[PDB]
């Protein structure tokens, strides 16, 4: 089946990515899919369904779903926006009830979807060329609330039950490294790899989507929720008509929509199922998987250099057979630092006590360039804040991002003002003064005392700074001492940031003891819609 069918009415809009590049993206994402399912696929699927049986999901109220709407979610064509929804206005609510009643009445009529080009910031790099704008398909604000009513409890309960430890989103960055490192140590002869699927969303066949539904149907579901899942599957999930920003009929989808509630959850389940089955086809001994949507890391017992090269080809053959071919073929790695997943890679450093600590790190180029864009054109989303949270132990986040933004915030007297940030699915509102507490909860106390980084990691940061015209780490060290000083003078929460966050900047280091606030770390108390 053709992933996409196009009419000719072009993708109209509302370095960066424009709608002018969309034509190239369309070509990459449009293709025929050929699925050849085998007995392993069926066996894994029965195992998964059995684990889903145990889940019981609650149907959310019309009002309950409104308070989970992100404040920046696109407005409805029916005259009401995200604000109107979370304020529980009669226009929003009465219209949402009609959408809900329509899902329970209509079982065939496809739900209309909007095709858009994602405006992302990438780096102006003269190996490879400019990437074309990613495509984003989504239903109306109204349908998006009903999706949450019928499936919010499912998606935020089910994957963890079906996949257990293989489910990526359950982990904090510290917990993810803990998992990866333990699984690598657990093997007597470790050999891992990361499998990148070319255009994941486009490889998701109508059967794949119906297979996910078959899994959601294994929970205890309210009759209404059960019907709504059935209707949302056939009217939205399995495909539908596309409509550009203007209002013209753009084309027809027969794959995954990125702007749906099930996207993340479903992708994880689909990728897990395919990979898990392909592990049996390739006869990969003592397997460990870590699935983060379309992202997949496999750790196992090596069976020899030649044998592993062969087993990896068998894995790929099997994945391709399940309509999930690779971008570039996976190579077996015998060092965990070389395996790249969720754009990041495990690195090592030493804390105060001299103990070797593992941490996740990525190439600073994109985070830095994105932050430099944020600095210029004003945005409601702060990639830098996310990056400071997610990559807190890294040399780059600590020395550049933290130094830069804290000096900016100190100067604007905005340290006490909350900021909206998106970490993968979830949207949070965090005050920078609260960061130490969060960083400790997500990474550990070692996050503030790290030193003795890998020479290569140090050079990756160094060379990257030169390339972007960013002042050297020596400049940053100096700048940090001034921020640290100005923070400690302020006292209270401001002084905690100075003490913990900026300890690396001083010659005369302080004894960093566990934070009095992070002792009773709640989390999800910063949570403002998702997931
Ligand atoms: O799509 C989702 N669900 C659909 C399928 C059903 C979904 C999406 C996100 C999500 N979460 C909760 C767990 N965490 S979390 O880290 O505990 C955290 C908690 C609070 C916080 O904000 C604060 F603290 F400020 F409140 C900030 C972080 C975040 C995360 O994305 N984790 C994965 C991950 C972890 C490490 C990685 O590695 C590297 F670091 F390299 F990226 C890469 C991915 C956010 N949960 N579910
Ligand atoms: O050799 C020595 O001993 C010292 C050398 C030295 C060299 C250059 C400076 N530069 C500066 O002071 C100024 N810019 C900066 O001090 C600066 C700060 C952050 C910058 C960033 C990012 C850093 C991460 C958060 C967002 C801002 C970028 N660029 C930056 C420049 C360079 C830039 O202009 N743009 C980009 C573009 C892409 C990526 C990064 C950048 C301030 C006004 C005049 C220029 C300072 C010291």
């Amino acid at each position: 089946s053709m992933s996409y069918t196009w009419t000719g009415a072009l993708i109209t809009p509302c370095y960066a990515t424009t709608s002018r590049s969309a034509s190239l993206r369309q070509k990459k994402v449009t293709f025929d899919r050929l699925q050849v399912l085998d007995d392993h696929y069926r066996d894994v699927l029965k195992e998964m369904k059995a684990k889903a049986s145990t889940v019981k999901a609650k149907l959310l109220s019309v009002e309950e779903a409104c308070k989970l709407t992100p404040p920046h979610s696109a407005r409805s064509k029916f005259g009401y926006g995200a604000k109107d929804v979370r304020n529980l206005s009669s226009k929003a609510v009465n219209h949402i009830r009609s959408v809900w009643k329509d899902l329970l009445e209509d079982t065939e009529t496809p739900i209309d979807t909007t095709i858009m080009a994602k405006n992302e910031v990438f780096c102006v790099q003269p190996k490879g060329g400019r990437k074309p704008a990613r495509l984003i398909v989504f239903p109306d604000l109204g349908v998006r609330v009903c999706e949450k009513m019928a499936l919010y409890d499912v998606v935020s309960t089910l994957p963890q039950a079906v996949m257990g430890s293989s489910y990526g989103f359950q982990y904090s960055p510290g917990q993810r490294v803990e998992f990866l490192v333990n699984a690598w140590k657990a093997k007597k002869c470790p050999m891992g790899f990361a499998y990148d699927t070319r255009c994941f969303d486009s490889t998701v066949t109508e059967n794949d989507i119906r297979v996910e539904e078959s899994i959601y149907q294994c929970c205890d579901l309210a009759p209404e929720a059960r019907q709504a899942i059935r209707s949302l599957t056939e009217r939205l999930y399995i495909g539908g008509p596309l409509t550009n920003s203007k209002g013209q009929n753009c084309g027809y989808r027969r794959c995954r929509a990125s702007g749906v509630l099930t996207t993340s959850c479903g992708n994880t389940l689909t990728c897990y199922l395919k990979a898990a089955a392909a592990c049996r086809a390739a006869k990969l001994q003592d397997c460990t998987m870590l699935v983060c949507g379309d992202d997949l890391v496999v750790i196992c017992e090596s069976a020899g250099t030649q044998e592993d090269e062969a087993s990896l080809r068998a894995f790929t053959e099997a994945m391709t057979r399940y309509s999930a071919p690779p971008g570039d073929p996976p190579k077996p790695e015998y060092d965990l630092e070389l395996i790249t997943s969720c754009s990041s890679n495990v690195s090592v450093a030493h804390d105060a006590s001299g103990k070797r600590v593992y941490y996740l790190t990525r190439d600073p180029t994109t985070p830095l360039a994105r932050a430099a864009w944020e600095t210029a054109r004003h945005t409601p989303v702060n990639s830098w804040l996310g990056n400071i949270i997610m990559y807190a132990p890294t040399l780059w986040a600590r020395m550049i991002l933290m130094t830069h933004f804290f000096s900016i915030l100190l100067a604007q007297e905005q340290l006490e003002k909350a900021l909206d940030c998106q970490i993968y699915g979830a949207c949070y509102s965090i005050e920078p003064l609260d960061l130490p507490q969060i960083i400790q909860r997500l990474h550990g106390l070692s996050a503030f005392s790290l030193h003795s980084y890998s020479p290569g990691e140090i050079n990756r940061v160094a060379s990257c700074l030169r390339k972007l015209g960013v002042p050297p780490l020596r400049v940053w060290r100096h700048r940090a001492r001034s921020v640290r000083a100005r923070l400690l003078s302020q006292g209270g929460r401001a002084a905690t940031c100075g003490k913990y966050l900026f300890n690396w900047a001083v010659r005369t280091k302080l004894k960093l003891t566990p934070i009095p606030a992070a002792s009773q770390l709640d989390l999800s108390s910063w949570f403002v819609a998702g997931y």
